[PDB]
């Protein structure tokens, strides 16, 4: 209970949490639960990645690791595809990873 917005920055050692926190709220805003999975109550986690080029745009959007069904893996990645235009613009090509989670419970 009562941690911080910080497990995603721990995946990208060297990133500022103040920068990385802006990614999490951009994805979560367009993130949606796949209604078909909730009929049975499938849950888990999806470690999604992407690259932001020095052109100030997002590319190479993919699931690197997962511990859930492929419909949930793709629904997590749809929020990266939907937040790609919402991410900040760097002076450099940079590669980032965010663990997305899906669950119905409180824990």
């Amino acid at each position: 209970s009562e941690g911080a917005t910080s497990e995603a920055q721990a995946y990208n050692p060297g990133v500022s949490n103040e920068f990385l926190m802006k990614i999490q709220t951009a994805i979560s805003s367009k993130n949606r639960y796949p209604k078909m999975a909730q009929i049975r109550g499938i849950e888990g986690e999806v470690l999604v990645s992407f690259t932001i080029n020095a052109d100030g745009s997002v590319t190479d959007i993919k699931v690197v690791k997962s511990n859930t069904t492929d419909i949930l893996n793709h629904a997590a990645l749809e929020a990266i595809k939907s937040a790609a235009h919402l991410f900040p613009k760097p002076e450099e090509t940079v590669h980032l990873k965010i663990p997305i989670a899906y669950s119905l419970k409180e824990d």
